[PDB]
């Protein structure tokens, strides 16, 4: 058992429920660090297919990034040990398929997270936010990196500087979602697709998931690109807008951005 | 002549179809090997546009990989000389554009074949689905680089993972086909369409063609992150799952895969 | 200020309306240069978005490469400082979140132009081509890559192949558009976006576009890969189809290719 | 305690002794996983600098590569998880120094693996020799790469295709070695260094290290590339030759070479 | 003129002369700015050569770092607009070949330094140290890769790894240096070779310095091991032994180092 | 037979020497086709080493690129199909060793073609040159690239930046040569290692040189960083001073450069 989420086993596929309604499911270091956990516990041959999900009838799938765990300033946000580093790394180098079931609003963190899962099947009531320019926070190489391989350049990049919510019938038809169906259907139609997986030769399936991550990952640059990107994360997360981005979440008011 | 396909010409478009019916136009070398000679056949200046079809009425446009092939040894039967993996680098460094036609269901390595050629249009009958994971068979990284430039990493995985065949109509909304037609109007669609390419010029559509093929391999990696993918290979090549779904095939009975 | 553009503010959003329209907004140096300078006018913290648009009521939103300034004698003119890879660098760059809004025909390098903006908002009578392979030119690298980044391979290469315009309704289905409205709603559903990202945190705007940018760019090959591929456009800038297009625009007739 | 290996720390460097003198410390499976295992037991905070050696006296340091663990039937002997090739990643990615200190003949992969370690110190009277060419073995890629980072490139090819021992003094002179010793003076200096370095920063160091390990080997090619090589080593480790080869050693005579 | 520096020209050749001599030309943001602004003033087509040397007589070349503008803990020391970061970039990117005429012993930046440069011309009593380790600095990426391109790796790591000095004859044996003068004949020599190089075609001189900065810059990765690598260097630069080797420094007392 | 050259094969060993001597072996168009033809002769198994030659006595090995086939109407000389960036490449990819044996003086693009060669061994009395910066010519990057694998960074920019001749004995300090012996052994020394080297495994040697080519070129770079290169070379070839370089060299007085 865990104290952040629960697990269900039915024949060879795992399903891996969210348990922390508390703070909307947000990407806390304890809750990753207890679904890190429940992922590894489930690494053995008899587990074929794992389903992520929040409970049924969530409004909220996952509030994403927990904004109070970034650092005041000065400190980058999105370091390879954060817990969102951690997980998104965790899912995509795990040799079993992993299916993101989405039921309610999915946010900022909490959407890398399910796109860097290998398949996502949504209820048609589910919204899709990417919400890091409300905050004022430089999101990483990494993960900006994972929001690419699905939907076009044009496409994300009005997701990600809008931060306005996308409908589930909008995320199928720009190629974000495998499938969209009513939520009274998606359970079953989750598990009937995760089964059909659990039919079929998982070594095989294991090193084409390896391929398809290298093959992503296979966008190379030099040394110095790397450390200009780096310096210009730097002066945001060092300027007066993170600040005024985390104050304004903190004391629940719009920010008023002024660009330095 | 060819033994294993019929080559017409109209004016400067060339249409190459199967003659290999009895074996639903599997991947055996001696079919590739005729197809890849009435390509280098045409590859001469009058001609400008290349058809791959099978025969009219097709229920199978091809089978995949023959089973009879495909080596129980060690052997990996999708090496670099491999008749698939030959036939995909010809059509992809061919300098005139190759459309394939497609009438009947496409399987596997036949998948991947038409994948690797400039433009798709399918009747609307046609269906498609990627199947190594019926077999056990851990496909190599160029060959499925060559399943990533279509459609996103998700809808990929879900084709992998599945191995469940899509329909024309949703193949053509997540990217991978150009045009649906109705059977009837698919040969006029698509040789007016080859006509139409036949009267710009054949240089710039060469250049481009070889630009796109270049920066779609250009996703680059250092020697031991390839290596190290060829021994996941090798480990799934020497698996007792890998002989299941080869015995499976060859007796028509359900493989029992057991992730050794 | 400018000859060849027309700026509006409104709060913290910039229209940049092409005034060349005796010329369909060809891309003619004079005008791209006036475009440039309006655009580096504008990158100031109290600007956060850009509109680039075709007066209202245009018929030709651009007519793409303007060929009374396309080289006879040898020279590339899609060399590193030529205007429209000056200007879809700069764009690319540009620390703000630039949109095109689009009414009217979209031609060639002004495709290309729109493609490298970070959004693309269309009317519904919109209409888009992409066109060298109507006069035989060997379009660059570069250029090509930056068509790549929306829509799937097959796609773009029956946009390029063909030459064939596309409805907008197709340019959105394939992803190349963001938005497609009535051209009575445009310029309200663009100012409406624009103002609202005009709200967002502009630094870490900038720096995700940016990181964008560079792995959007990240498709690496070693020199000889290059040069190769160079050697392959001096053909196609020396051969005979070369001239044949260039003289069959300007003298309004078929051109005839050869293949030499 | 180990069988194949002796170790002594002496505060904070830690000597690993070679005792496998029963095969001249050819790189056998045992001995290998019992070297591995000494390095494993030694990553420890109080550790700081690692010193590999063969026993004071030995006129043999390595013969290298155990021949009768270098498989005669199919598979390639230099695959991921081959000794060697574990060796000499574990000795790259160790967060200490490794200082190799040479008294005797070194031979084919017991030069490679010297190679991958940080510093080598040798006696004036020690010998180095590349072999592979002596058997008709396809060295993998990773394995010449690592003989590339010290000695320019027309130095490497002279050894790897002579296969002819050089002097201490050559190996010095080519960049090989940091230092050469009088044989009663190798332990005390080399003694000397590790106790230096060991008052150095361990964090810095260890970030250095693996900064010029990434670097090191950060020279990255595309996927048909690898295959292409693959399938050029697969057709050598079938050749006649190769069979000749390993015979020719076992029988100890001199081999044949025909070229297939 | 300048506080921290001083210019003279003959003929063609600017020989920039460092004059901070109180602080023994350690790298203070006020002198490095005075360097680059030197460097900048010369960037005229009448100027085809530079020469960066230290006073006559000088016993301490540059001290290297500035210890007092190291930050405290918790920030990266070498930032991409650090002033050692920005003169190396500067010095690579500058279109005049940029000769290092050293005098005096070199320490740490200041040896990156003339790394970055095109030339090392020596005096026979100068002698060279690479120093981070001996604070516990977490040298970055490109810092590192300056160090890569002249001495094989074991003589780099070596050096890195003892922080030792070297003499001159020893720069010059592994390939640092291109000439050891004595000290009397050192003007003269470097002057000569900086005249006779201001004779030849300088765009010829500056397009192939550019092909070579990039060419050396060309080892790529992607943004995963770019991140770990970060993460790893922030792990130093939070660590106890970082705020030790700085105490150290700054009370002129031995450092005890304990690995966190 | 050939014109332009002589060969005389004994056992597996083949000698290329040049007949040439009346325009001292310069890079004539119809001297590298014939060396081409000869090595593309000798692509027999049963030869398994090559050595190029000059004629014994000779002053001068080759004269490098005939300055009568230096275009003046701005194409670039150094383009793929140039007569020295073929025969650099059909040198590396040859699947034999191919030996340098070298009398006499080494210019310019004949200094690039030893480079590429497998080995260099020299007489005693022989000189090298770089000479591009005489001439005004951008060198490519490939060439530039050739230049590279054996000595360091320092020293490459000494001898492309002053042009000025290096001895045998400095070729040898800094890594460009294997061997210097005394003109009288140079023969004998030379086919010694020669037919040394054909008692190995050829298929071992093919792959291995193919695997060190590979790597070798596997410094990668965007297309945008390419086509920047590629414009200031062009805009070197547009120069004031090329022209100034061909028409001294033509006239045989010194040129005059002023940076324009
Ligand atoms: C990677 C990354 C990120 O993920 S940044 C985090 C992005 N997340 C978001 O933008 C979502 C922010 N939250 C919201 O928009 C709203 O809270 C939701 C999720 C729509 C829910 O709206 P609701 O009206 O139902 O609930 P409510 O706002 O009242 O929130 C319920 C409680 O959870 C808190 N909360 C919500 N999202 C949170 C988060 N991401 N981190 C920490 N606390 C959070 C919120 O402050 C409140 O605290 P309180 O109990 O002390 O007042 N990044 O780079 O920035
Ligand atoms: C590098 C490169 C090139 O340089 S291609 C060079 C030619 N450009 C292209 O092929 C791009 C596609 N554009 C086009 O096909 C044509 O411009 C359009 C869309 C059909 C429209 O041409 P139309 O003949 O309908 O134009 P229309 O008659 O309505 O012409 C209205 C006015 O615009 C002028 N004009 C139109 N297109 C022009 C162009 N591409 N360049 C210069 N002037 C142009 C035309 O001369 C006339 O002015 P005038 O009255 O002073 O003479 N490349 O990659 O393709
Ligand atoms: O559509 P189709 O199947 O007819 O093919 P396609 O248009 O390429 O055959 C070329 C025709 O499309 C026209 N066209 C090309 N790009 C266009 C665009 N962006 N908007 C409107 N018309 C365009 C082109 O000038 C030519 O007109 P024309 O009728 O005067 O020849
Ligand atoms: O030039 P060389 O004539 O020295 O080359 P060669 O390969 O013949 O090598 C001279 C001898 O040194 C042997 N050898 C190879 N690598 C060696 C090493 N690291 N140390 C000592 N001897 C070595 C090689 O087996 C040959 O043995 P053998 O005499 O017992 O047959
Ligand atoms: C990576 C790689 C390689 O490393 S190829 C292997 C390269 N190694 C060699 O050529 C060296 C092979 N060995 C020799 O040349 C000679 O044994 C030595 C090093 C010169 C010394 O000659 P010695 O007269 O002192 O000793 P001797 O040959 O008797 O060898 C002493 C003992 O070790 C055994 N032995 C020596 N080299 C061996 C090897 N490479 N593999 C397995 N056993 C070996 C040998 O069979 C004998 O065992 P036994 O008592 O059971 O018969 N590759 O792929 O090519
Ligand atoms: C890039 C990088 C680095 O550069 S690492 C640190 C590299 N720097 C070094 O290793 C140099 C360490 N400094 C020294 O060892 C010594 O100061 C010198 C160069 C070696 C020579 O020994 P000396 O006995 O001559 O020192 P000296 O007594 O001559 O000191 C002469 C004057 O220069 C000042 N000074 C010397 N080194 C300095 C430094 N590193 N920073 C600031 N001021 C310095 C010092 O405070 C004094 O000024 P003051 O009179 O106003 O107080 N990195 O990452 O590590
Ligand atoms: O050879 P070494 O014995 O000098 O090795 P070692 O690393 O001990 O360092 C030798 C001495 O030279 C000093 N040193 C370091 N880099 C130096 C350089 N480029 N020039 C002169 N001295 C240097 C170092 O501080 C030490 O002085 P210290 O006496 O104050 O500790
Ligand atoms: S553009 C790449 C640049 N190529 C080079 O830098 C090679 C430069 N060549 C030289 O420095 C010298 O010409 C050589 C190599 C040292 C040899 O000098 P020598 O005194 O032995 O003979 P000399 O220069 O007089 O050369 C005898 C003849 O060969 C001609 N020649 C020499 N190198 C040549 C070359 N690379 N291309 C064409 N002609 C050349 C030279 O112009 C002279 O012409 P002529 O008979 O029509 O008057
Ligand atoms: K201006
Ligand atoms: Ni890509
Ligand atoms: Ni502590
Ligand atoms: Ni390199």
């Amino acid at each position: 058992a865990y104290q952040y989420v629960n697990v269900v086993t039915i024949n060879k596929v795992a399903v891996i429920e969210f348990n922390y309604g508390r703070k909307l499911n947000a990407l806390s270091k304890v809750f990753i660090d207890d679904l890190m956990q429940a992922l590894s516990d489930l690494n053995r041959p008899e587990i074929r297919c794992i389903i992520l999900r929040a409970p049924s009838g969530s409004k909220v799938f996952s509030a994403g990034h927990d904004i109070h765990e970034l650092p005041s300033g000065g400190r980058d946000p999105l370091s390879y040990d954060d817990p969102l580093r951690q997980i998104t790394r965790m899912i995509q180098k795990f040799p079993k398929p992993i299916i993101s079931m989405v039921e309610g609003s999915v946010w900022g963190g909490a959407f890398e997270m399910i796109m860097s899962s290998d398949l996502i099947i949504a209820a048609s009531t589910s919204t899709f936010s990417m919400t890091p320019v409300n905050l004022g926070v430089p999101y990483n190489l990494v993960g900006i990196h994972n929001l690419t391989r699905d939907a076009g350049f044009h496409i994300v990049k009005e997701l990600i500087f809008t931060a306005s919510p996308i409908t589930a019938q909008r995320a199928l038809a720009v190629g974000i979602l495998n499938h969209v169906v009513e939520v009274e259907e998606l359970e079953d139609f989750t598990l009937q697709m995760a089964h059909h997986i659990s039919e079929k030769a998982p070594l095989a399936i294991a090193v084409i998931k390896e391929e398809l991550r290298v093959l992503g990952e296979a966008h190379t640059m030099n040394s110095d690109e790397f450390e200009r990107i780096q310096g210009m994360r730097r002066a945001v997360y060092d300027s007066e807008d993170y600040q005024e981005g985390m104050n304004a979440f903190l004391e629940k008011r719009k920010p008023n951005f002024v660009g330095h």
